[PDB]
């Protein structure tokens, strides 16, 4: 049924000025962030870049996926609550109230300073048996792909981010109410540069 | 037949924007019957996994523990090459047309003027047989793949990320170590 809270995001701003070649030139991991929340425009553009619908007729995405199974769900961990990005409606649906940035950090405390973390969770059951390692590998490739959309957008938009595999995956499974077929693969703390 | 192809300096002044590149990012499996220019090949490889910070030797693509495990091999009609990121050049590995090895059964691949093969040297993480290290290598390949896909979209090049390929034949042709696992490939060409 409907989530208890919904964040409708603005249309993505396709007129931003950062070129691909400059974004690749400046692409880098940054592990310190301003405490300030992302504006809604920056969050919207970030999530659309990550894994937004870019072809509304076909339902296809900014990120390719094996067999077009679109397995990578982007969970958005904010201080107020954790949300799932719904690409079809370009909106955030609340999953759990509370600040779960600690679960993402998994022992690296700088992660708790980012205003947002994106967790890239592959629903490996979209490929069939979530137990088969070739399915898990495709999920890992697919996650990598979404990760780099985030890193490239962040470079263009002058946002700090670092791709990460470390996290408390057991705690995230509980707090985000994941099924065991949904495997956290990577996360991206994101913020303005400090 | 030359052992090394020098690539021109990467052109950091190309025009296509990130947001427009994301908008037009798509898999294309048909290609003009045109070869890539040397400038486009140069820029494509630098985009994939070039050095962007010469002081640190760091790259356009992140990698787990900065191990830089993804090597990019370049399969052209004249020969198969390794991309040497340090010197921004192609080192010839095998003469002849090995695009059939990349195709692995999908014949459209043979019609692209170049294929990039993304090979993770999983020994850079330690034990090449450990599943956690193979997963990191798969993530890292996917990261490089998306650099390719986004560059292609910005540069009006057709590409498709692929996992299918004849990995046994590529191990032979490219003289891979047992630790170097072909992960993904990208046929690239101009649009029809
Ligand atoms: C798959 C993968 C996993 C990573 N995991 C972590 C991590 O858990 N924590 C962290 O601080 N950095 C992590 N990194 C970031 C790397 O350390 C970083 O990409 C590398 O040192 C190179 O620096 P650069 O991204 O600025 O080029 C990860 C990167 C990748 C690609
Ligand atoms: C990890 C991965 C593996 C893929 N392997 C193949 C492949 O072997 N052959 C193929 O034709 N396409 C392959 N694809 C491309 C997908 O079919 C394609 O991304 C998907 O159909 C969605 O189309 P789109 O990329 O235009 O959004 C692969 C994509 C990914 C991400």
């Amino acid at each position: 049924g409907p989530a208890d809270k919904v964040v409708k995001l603005p249309k993505p701003n396709l007129n931003r000025t950062g070129t691909v070649m400059k974004a690749l030139s400046e692409r880098q991991s940054t592990r310190e962030y301003a405490s300030k929340a992302l504006t809604l425009a920056d969050l919207s553009d970030l999530l659309w870049a990550a894994n937004g619908i870019n072809r509304s007729d076909a339902g296809k995405r900014t990120a390719p996926s094996a067999m077009n199974k679109q397995d990578v769900d982007v969970y958005v961990i904010l201080s107020e609550g954790s949300y799932l990005y719904d690409a079809k409606n370009h909106q955030l649906n609340l999953i759990a109230e509370g600040d779960y940035r600690g679960a993402v950090a998994g022992g690296q405390a700088f992660v708790k300073t980012a205003p947002v973390s994106l967790v890239l969770i592959s629903d490996v059951s979209r490929f069939g048996d979530a137990q088969k390692i070739q399915n898990q590998l495709m999920g890992a490739m697919d996650a990598g792909i979404v990760s780099q959309n985030i890193s490239i957008f962040c470079s263009a938009a002058k946002l700090a981010t670092v791709p990460r595999a470390s996290m408390d995956a057991a705690q995230l499974k509980k707090v985000l109410k994941l099924k065991d077929s949904q495997i956290p693969m990577m996360n991206h703390p994101v913020g303005y540069f400090k």
